[PDB]
C-alpha cells in the first residue's frame, strides 16, 4: 500500500485499517482524483483480510474540507456535459454507495475540519468519534449552492429536523461537543484522546463475528426505511442470511 | 389595514407576519385561514420581503383552532362545506408554508396550542420565548390531533416524548420545547425579537433561490432513500443553478 | 385472573391492568409458551371493561432477559414460533386498542426491545440494565428489535449499542429516548401509576385515535397524512 | 354560469356538470387564464349542490392541445422566476391538487386532441371515455423538454411501464382505441356516441351516495401508495369516516 | 382426516392438495365472524400439517363467497371494542395469515364473488375462475366504500381505471373479464375448473416448498421496495431459502 | 474500433447505435463474473463515447442470455471466500441495473433468443425492449431450487401484472416472444428476421431526441413510480429544470 495512491494513504495495524485522506496542503479536499482513488481503496480493502475494521481519518489539521472547488470544476468544464455524470457517480461511489452498506465495520475519526461534502462519507461510516477541537460546517449555502450529493440526507439521518435546517440554512459552524450533542457523531473527545477512543471502539468491533456484525449494521440502516410489517420479513431474512453465511 | 385578522410589517427585508386576533389569543378562524393564504400569496411576490417571521399579537402566538368560529360555518352549511374549510386551514398552515418560496421563522412569543403546531413546524426555523407555553390540548377536548399536528410532532420531537404530550395533553415551556427539538432555541421574551432578527438577517444574506433549494431539499430528502436522493438532491442543485438568475459565484 | 396462565400474571387495580411477565427463575425469558399466553392475555384484556390501561412489567429482578434460548423440530414450526412472538410483541401490542406503558423494573435484553417500544409509553428504574446482547451471542437482532431502536433512539446511538452489544442503565435509556423517563426503583410503581391514572381520565376511543395516528403518521408524507389524520379524527368522532 | 368565465364554460344538466374548456381557436391550450379559471370552476362546483358529477371536456376539435406554448411557456419563461413558480403551482392546483381527490366523481370526456400536460387532469379525473377519433401524444420530448408537472406520474398510474416509456421517449401519437387498450382511459367509442355513453356513466354515478362514493374513490387512489398493513388502518378509517359523514 | 371438524368450513385433502371449502351454501358462503374464526383455525392447522402441500380456496355450491355476512357481523356488534376484535379476525385469515402464507395457495372461484371476498381472492397467490363466475364490488350500492383490504386487493391486480370503474359503479363482471383485467390468472369453463386448478396445484407441489415460499413471498414484498432496497431484500430471501431448505 | 477489446462481450457501433453483444454463445451467453466485470467496463466506456448515442443490448448466437453461469458464477464462487461472494453479487448488480437502469443514454434490449432467470434484470433495466417471436423466456430459478436472485423479481414486478408474475415465478414455465409482449415484459415482439430492422428504426427515432432531454424524461418516469403525486410535483419539476440547465 505504501505510495500506492497520490491523495490517500492506508495504514493497516493489527486488524484496524486506517484510511487517511492525504491532501493536507489542500486540507484533504475531495478532488475527482481522490474520489477515484477512494473507490479503489474501499474495493481493495474489502478483499484484504488484514483489514477487519476501517477508520476513515484525515492527514494534518483537516478531516476533509469538502469538495475541491478547483479540481472538481477544472475537470468538469474540460469535458462535455456527460463527463459531469461520471464525476458525480465517482463521488457517490466511495462516499456512500460502497461505504454506507460496506461489508466491514467503519468508523469516522474526525480529527479536524469537516465541511460540506464531507458529511456524506461521515454519515455513511457506521460510527464516528470526533475531536472537541474539530469544526464542522455546511458551507454550501455561503458558496451559492444547496448541499449537493447526499449531504442533506446525511444530516436528515443523524441530526434533528430543526438543527439540520439551522445549519444548512445558515452555513454556521459548530464544534465537536455540539456535533455529538446533535447526534452527528457518537462521541466527541479532546484530540489528545481521539485515537485512544477510536482504537478502543475498533477493538470492540473486532471481537464480533464479521458476517453477523454486517447483518446487524446493514439491517439497522435498512430497517429505518421499512414499516414494522415489512421489517418482520426483512429482519428475519437478514437473521437467517447471517446464519447461512457466518461459516 | 389590508387584513382584518393579520398585520404585516416589512423592515430591512424582514416581513413580520403578525397574527392579529389578540382578544381571542390569535385563534385560527376560517377568516384568519383565508386571509393567511392571501398574505402568503402576497408576500411571495413582494421583492421587498426576503424572510417571513410568523408571530402573534398580544400574549399568544396562537391558542390554536378557533372552535366557535369553525362550528359557526360548518353547522350552517352542508357536509361538503367542511371539505373547503379544512382545505383552507391546510392551505396556509403547510401546503403553501412548509415548502414556502422564502425562508420562514416562527417567532413564538407566547401561547402555542393544538393546531398551532402545524404552521409552527411548517415554518423552517423557530425561536420561542422561555415564557411561552405549548400544549397538545386536543386530547382533553375529546379529539385526537386534527390536521397535520401529529405529523408536525413526528418531524421534530422524539417518538416517546411525542406520544407523551399527545396522550396526556400536558403543557411545556419554551426551554423544554427547545430541548425536545420542537423549536431551534428558546430565549427570554425580552430578547426574542432581537434574537429572531439576527437570525433573519443571516438568512437575507443568502441567495434566495439557493436557500429555497437547500431548505426544500432537506425537508423532502427525509422521505426518500439514499439512492432516491442521489437523483432528487442533484436535481435540486441543477434546478437551483438554472432558476438563480442571480449567480452562484463562489466560483 | 389468578392461576390462569403458566408464565404470566394479570393484576387489575382500579382500571390499571398489570401484566406481569412471570418466569423469575429464568429472568422472564420469552419462551414459545410465554408467547402463546401473551397473545391470550392481550386478546382477553382487550375485551375486558375492567382494564383501562395495561402496564407491562416483570416478576423478580428482570423485566425480560429476552428470548429463551433453550425453549429442533421440522422447518415449518419455526414459521409459527416466530409468528407467535411477533403476534403479542407488536402485531397486537404496537397498535393496541388500549394505552400501554412498559414498566421496566430491571434486566431488559435483546428481543425485549420489541414489546418495550410497541408499548406506547415507558418508564424504567435507574437500576435497570438494557442491552442488545444479540451481537455477543452471534446473531444480529431478531424480530423487530432493530426497528424498535430505530423508532426511539438516534441513528448513531442505535448503531453503537447494536454493533458493540454494550449495556446501559435507566438514566441513559431515558437520555437516548428509549423510554420516557427513569426513576429510582423505589418510586417506579408510583410514578407509573400516576401516569396511568392520567391516561385513564381520557376518552379511550379518542386516546386510541391519537396514539395510533401518531405512530402511523411517521410512515406517511404530509399530503398522505392530511387524508389519514382527518380520517382518524372522523373515525374517532363516529366511535365517540 | 353563462358568461362567467373567459376560457371555460359550465353547463349543468340533470346533476351532470359539463365543464368545457373553451378556447377552441387555440385548441384549448392551457394558459395561465384558463388555469386560474379552472381553479375557480372546481371550487365553485364543489359547493354547488346542483352539480353531482363533473364531466371534463373540450370545445371544438380538441380536448386539450396541452399547455399554452405562448401564454404558459414562452411569455412566462422570460419573466420573473417567482411568477413562474406561482404559474406552475396554479396549473397543478386545478389539474390534480383539487381534481385528483375531488369531492365529487369526475369523468374526462375526451372528444379530440389530447397532448402533453393534458395527461395530468386526464388521469386526475376518476374515469375517462374518449372518442376513437381522439389523438393522444406526449409530445414534450419533441419540443425539447421532459414531461412537465405530473404528466409522467399520470402515465405511471394508468399505463404499463414499457408502454409509458415508449410513448414518453418517442413522443409518437396514439388514437382512442390504443388509449383504452393501454389503460389510459376506461373506454373508447365513436365520437358520435361519446356524449351518450358518458352521460349513461354519469347517471350511474349520480345514483350513489356522494359521501360514500367519495370515500371509495379517494380510498382506492390512496391505497395504491400504502402497504396492506397500512391499508387495514387507513381503509377502515375511510369506511368509518364515511359512516360518520 | 378433517371430516366434520368445523361448522362453516370443510377441508378435504387429496394427494397433497388441501381443498379448503367455504361451507355455508344456504347463505352463499357469506363470511360471518364464526366463519372468520374457523378459517383462522383452518389456516393455522393446515400450515403445520405435512399432508397439505398446496391449499385451494373454494366455495360449496353456487357461490365462491357472497362477501361479508350482513346479518351476522351487524348482529355480534356494542360494546364498540368488540368491532376491533371482529375486524381483526376477518383480516387475520383473509390476508394477514393468507397473503404471505408459508404454502402456495390458489383461489378456485366456482361462482359468486362479491365485496369482501376480493381480499382473500387476491391474498391467495394464484387464482383460476369459471367463465360462469360473477364478481362485483357491490359495497357502493349498499352505501359503504369497500372495507377491509378490498380496495388494495383490487389495486394489486387490476389496472387503475378498471378498478375505479368497478369500485365506483358496483357493476358486475364475469370470469373472462376477471382474467382479462388481471384479477385472476385464468378463466375456464366451469366443467374444467377443478382439473385446471389441480393441474396447477400438482405443478406447485413438484417445487421445493421452502424455495417456492421465498420466491412467492419475495415477489409480493418486492413490489413495495425500491430497486436498491430489493438488492438487499431479495438476496436476503435467497440466502434465507438456502439456509432453511 | 472496439474490436478485440473484451473476452466475453463485443461492441459494434453503426451510425450512433452501439450494439452491445453478450458473446459466449458456446455457453449460451451465460453471465460469468468475467462477463459482469467486462460489462461494467463496456457501459462506463460507452457512456463517455460521443460516437454512441443509443445502446442496443443483444446476444451472439441463439441466446440472448441463458442467465447467470451456473459453473463460473455460482459453483466456483461458492468454493471461494465468503467476502468474494459479496463482490461478485455487487459486480453483477453493477452492470445489470445499477449503471443500466438509470443509464445516461437510451437503452433497448434486442432479445434475439433464450432469456432466462438472471437475464430478466438487465432486460427491464433497459428502457425499451423488442424481442423475437421465436425467443423463449423463463424464470427457471424455481426449477434449479432457488428463488429469483438479484433484481429478477423486481424486474417482473415493474413490467408484468401481479398474477402473471407469480404464475411464471412459481411454476418456472417458459413463454414465447408474443406472450412476452402481451404481458408487458417487452414493448413488442416481431419475427427474428425483422428484429434488427425494427430495433434500428426505434433507435434512430431515439437518436433524433436531445439526449439530455431524453435522459430527464426516461429517468423521471422510472423514479416517479416510487413517489406520490405531491412528491413528484417537486421531483419532476426539478428534472425539467435540471434538463433546461444541462441542455
Ligand atoms: C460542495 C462543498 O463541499 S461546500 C464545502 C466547501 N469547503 C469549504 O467551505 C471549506 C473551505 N476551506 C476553509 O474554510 C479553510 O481552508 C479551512 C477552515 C478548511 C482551513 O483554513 P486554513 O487553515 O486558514 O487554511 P487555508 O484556507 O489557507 O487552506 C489551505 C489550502 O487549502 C485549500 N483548500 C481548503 N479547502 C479547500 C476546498 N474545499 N477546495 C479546494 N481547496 C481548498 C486552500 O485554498 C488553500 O490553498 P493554497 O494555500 O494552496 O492556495
Ligand atoms: C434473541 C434475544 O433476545 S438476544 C439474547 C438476549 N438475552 C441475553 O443476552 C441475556 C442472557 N442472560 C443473561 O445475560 C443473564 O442471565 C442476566 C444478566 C439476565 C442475569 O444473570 P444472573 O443474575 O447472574 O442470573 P442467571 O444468568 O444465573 O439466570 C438464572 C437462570 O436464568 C436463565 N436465563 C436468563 N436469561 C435467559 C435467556 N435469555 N434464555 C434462556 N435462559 C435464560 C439462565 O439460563 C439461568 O437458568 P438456570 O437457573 O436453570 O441455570
Ligand atoms: C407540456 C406541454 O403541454 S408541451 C406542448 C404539447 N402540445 C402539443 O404538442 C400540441 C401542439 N399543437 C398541435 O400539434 C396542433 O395545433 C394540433 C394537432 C392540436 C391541432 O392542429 P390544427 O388543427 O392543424 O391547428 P393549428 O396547429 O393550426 O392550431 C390552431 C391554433 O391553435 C393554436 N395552438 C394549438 N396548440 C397550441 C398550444 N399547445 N399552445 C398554444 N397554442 C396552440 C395554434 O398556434 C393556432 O393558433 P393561432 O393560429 O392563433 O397561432
Ligand atoms: C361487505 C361486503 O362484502 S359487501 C356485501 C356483498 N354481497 C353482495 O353485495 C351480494 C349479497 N347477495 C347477493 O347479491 C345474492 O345473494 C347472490 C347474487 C350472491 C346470489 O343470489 P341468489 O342465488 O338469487 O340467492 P339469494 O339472493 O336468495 O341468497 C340466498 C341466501 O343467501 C343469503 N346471503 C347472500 N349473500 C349474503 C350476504 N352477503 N350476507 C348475508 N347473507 C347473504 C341471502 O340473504 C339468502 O338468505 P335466505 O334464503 O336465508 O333468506
Ligand atoms: C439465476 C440464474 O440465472 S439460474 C440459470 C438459469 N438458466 C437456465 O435455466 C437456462 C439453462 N440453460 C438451458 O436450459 C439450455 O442450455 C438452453 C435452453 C438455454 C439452451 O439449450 P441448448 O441449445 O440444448 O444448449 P445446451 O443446453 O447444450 O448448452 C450449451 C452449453 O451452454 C452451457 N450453458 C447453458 N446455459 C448455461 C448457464 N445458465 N450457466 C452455465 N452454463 C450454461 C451448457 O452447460 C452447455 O455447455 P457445454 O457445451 O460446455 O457442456
Ligand atoms: C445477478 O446475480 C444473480 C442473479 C440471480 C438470478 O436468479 C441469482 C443470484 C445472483 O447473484
Amino acid at each position: 500500500y505504501e505510495g500506492r495512491w497520490k491523495t490517500v494513504k492506508v495504514e493497516i495495524e493489527d486488524g484496524i485499517a486506517f484510511v487517511i485522506l492525504n491532501r493536507p496542503e489542500k486540507r484533504n479536499a475531495m478532488s475527482p482524483t481522490l474520489n477515484r482513488e477512494m473507490i479503489d481503496v474501499l474495493e481493495t480493502l474489502e478483499q484484504d483480510p488484514a483489514a477487519g475494521v476501517l477508520v476513515l481519518t484525515g492527514a494534518g489539521e483537516a478531516w476533509t474540507a469538502g469538495m475541491d472547488l478547483k479540481e472538481y470544476f477544472r475537470e468538469v468544464d474540460a469535458g462535455p456535459e456527460i463527463l459531469q455524470e461520471k464525476i458525480r457517480r465517482e463521488a457517490s461511489q466511495w462516499q456512500w454507495k460502497l461505504l454506507r452498506m460496506y461489508a466491514k465495520p467503519t468508523i469516522a475519526m474526525v480529527n479536524g475540519w469537516c465541511f460540506g461534502g464531507g458529511f456524506a462519507p461521515l454519515v455513511a461510516c457506521d460510527l464516528a468519534i470526533c475531536a472537541d477541537e474539530a469544526t464542522f460546517g455546511l458551507s454550501e449555502i455561503n458558496w451559492g449552492i444547496p448541499p449537493g450529493n447526499l449531504v442533506s440526507k446525511a444530516m436528515a439521518d443523524t441530526v434533528g429536523h430543526r438543527q439540520s435546517l439551522y445549519y444548512i440554512m445558515t452555513g454556521k459552524t459548530f464544534g465537536g461537543q455540539k456535533a455529538a450533542e446533535m447526534g452527528l457523531v457518537n462521541e466527541s473527545v479532546p484530540l489528545a484522546q481521539l485515537r485512544e477512543v477510536t482504537i478502543e471502539l475498533a477493538r470492540n468491533l473486532l471481537e464480533k463475528n464479521p458476517v453477523v456484525l454486517r447483518a446487524a449494521k446493514h439491517g439497522f440502516k435498512r430497517c429505518r426505511e421499512l414499516t414494522w410489517e415489512q421489517n418482520e420479513d426483512y429482519l428475519y431474512a437478514k437473521l437467517d442470511q447471517s446464519r447461512l453465511l457466518d461459516t
